[PDB]
Parts: C-alpha cells; sequence; structure tokens
C-alpha cells in the first residue's frame, strides 16, 4: 500500500469533513494526492502534548503499532508533524464508532454482543503475545470497518506487562494506583459487555466519587433482560482478584459466546 512508503508532510494530502472529535485533537477524513488513497488524519497539538508530558507516549504508540497488524486492530501507518501539529496517519473505519453505534441503537442483542467480543478477544489474544497492553479499552476506542467488523484503536496508554476521562472502565487494581498486568484487558472487557447489552456500564454514577466506591467493591447489579449466560461470563470478568478473573481462551470458548456469536 501507499502509505507504507517517504518522509509525510500535510500538503500530500486533500482533508475532508470531520470524523470525530477528542480530548487531544479532531480526526478528519483524508486523501493522499498521489495514489488517491483515502485515509484519517488525527490532528494534536505540540504545545498540548508538551504540558500533559505524553510526548514520549505518542512515539511509543507509533512504535507499537509498527509492529502490530490483525484485522481486528486499526492500522496506524506512521506520523509526521509542523511548527505547531503533530499529524496520526491512520486507517479510515468507514462505519465508525461503537461509541456512536451504542448511542444509535441504545442497546445490542446477545448476538452482536457475543461477535465483537469475540473479536475483541482475538484483537487483545494478539496483544497480549506480542506483550502489549491495552489499557484503554471503550467503546470510543472502538470502530467498525466496511463489513461491519471491530477494529480496537488508541495504543497511546498502553504499555509492555507487567506495569483522561471517567473511571468507567478502569478495574481496581489501576483506579488504587497499584501494580497491573494483561487481566487489565480482561476487566474492561467484562464491563464493555455489559454494557453492550445494558446501554450503560456498571459502575456508571453522577460522581467520580461514587463509580471509585462501585469498583472497588465490585457492586453491581444486572438489570432482568440479562440471560444467565450474559451474566456468568460477565461475573467472571468482573472480579476483583484479577489472577481470578477469565482468561482470553476462556472468554472465546464461553458457552455464552459460543450460542451467539457469529
Ligand atoms: O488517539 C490516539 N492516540 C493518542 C491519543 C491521545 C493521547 C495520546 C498520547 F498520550 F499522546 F500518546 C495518544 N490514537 C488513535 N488511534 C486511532 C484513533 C482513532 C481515530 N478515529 C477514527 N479513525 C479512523 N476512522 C474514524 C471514523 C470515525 S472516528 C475515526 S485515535
Amino acid at each position: 500500500g501507499p502509505l507504507g512508503s517517504r518522509q509525510w508532510t500535510l500538503e500530500d494530502f486533500d482533508i475532508g469533513r470531520p470524523l470525530g472529535k477528542g480530548k487531544f485533537g479532531n480526526v478528519y477524513l483524508a486523501r493522499e494526492r498521489q495514489s488517491k488513497f483515502i485515509l484519517a488524519l488525527k490532528v494534536l497539538f505540540k504545545t498540548q502534548l508538551e504540558k500533559a508530558g505524553v510526548e514520549h507516549q505518542l512515539r511509543r504508540e507509533v512504535e507499537i503499532q509498527s509492529h502490530l497488524r490483525h484485522p481486528n486492530i486499526l492500522r496506524l501507518y506512521g506520523y509526521f508533524h509542523d511548527a505547531t501539529r503533530v499529524y496520526l496517519i491512520l486507517e479510515y473505519a468507514p462505519l465508525g464508532t461503537v461509541y456512536r453505534e451504542l448511542q444509535k441503537l441504545s442497546r445490542f442483542d446477545e448476538q452482536r454482543t457475543a461477535t465483537y467480543i469475540t473479536e475483541l478477544a482475538n484483537a487483545l489474544s494478539y496483544c497480549h503475545s506480542k506483550r502489549v497492553i491495552h489499557r484503554d479499552i471503550k467503546p470510543e476506542n472502538l470502530l467498525l470497518g466496511s463489513n461491519g467488523e471491530l477494529k480496537i484503536a488508541d495504543f497511546g496508554w498502553s504499555v509492555h506487562a507487567p506495569s483522561c476521562g471517567t473511571l468507567d472502565y478502569l478495574p481496581p487494581e489501576m483506579i488504587e494506583g497499584r501494580m497491573h498486568d494483561e487481566k487489565v484487558d480482561l476487566w474492561s472487557l467484562g464491563v464493555l459487555c455489559y454494557e453492550f447489552l445494558v446501554g450503560m456500564p456498571p459502575f456508571e454514577a453522577h460522581t467520580y466519587q461514587e463509580t471509585y466506591r462501585r469498583i472497588s467493591r465490585v457492586e453491581f447489579t444486572f438489570p432482568d433482560f440479562v440471560t444467565e449466560g450474559a451474566r456468568d461470563l460477565i461475573s467472571r470478568l468482573l472480579k476483583h482478584n484479577a489472577s481470578q478473573r477469565l482468561t482470553l481462551a476462556e472468554v472465546l470458548e464461553h458457552p455464552w459466546i459460543k450460542a451467539n456469536s457469529s
């Protein structure tokens, strides 16, 4: 492909409409001028990265992504900069974010949910084998390909094991500033499964302090419609003791996953 070749500049691209907004910058549709290749560009600001102390994290993300190749991980082809801005050259996800899909549908059926969980678990299995922990799994970081396949994105917070918004997706060991490993992604997977079926994550609250309290205690309940198989998978992922959480192999072979995934 044309985005694997070169020292990229902004003048190499036609810029299109905004695809999304982020805390650290906007994402735009783009077209590479020579090849006419359609892609996305995320535009970040130097001052903003400097002040937050995250420039090395961005370098690490680009480096991590230079190695990862999986159909359920969104490609990051490389980056360039000008005087004031840094630009990430990204694979375009034509069907948008899972975050937006959930807003539109309110909740997902068991089939769509199990299918997304399967694809996520495959992507994460691959990351963990290449010892990469994602650490930032949530619906805004999950995008959809031409055929509706899930693609994980944003390795800006990723680390090699062991080692911005709400607390909703973070496990007890992370919110308490403790040592943590690959099992953090397993907790976030449980949170996602719940959110997909219910329409909101299990520790959601009006305050950071209440979300913190409920995560620490693993204090949550299921609405009446959540089936016993889904309850089982979620309860075996949302364990305070990280070592007790299901492995990804065990998720992919879970009876509820097997029955409902396409
Ligand atoms: O955002 C990232 N990295 C980061 C972010 C903050 C801070 C840091 C730092 F701390 F500095 F390391 C690093 N990476 C990302 N990688 C992929 C992204 C997805 C961008 N969105 C889209 N992409 C393709 N198609 C569509 C369609 C709709 S939206 C959309 S964001």
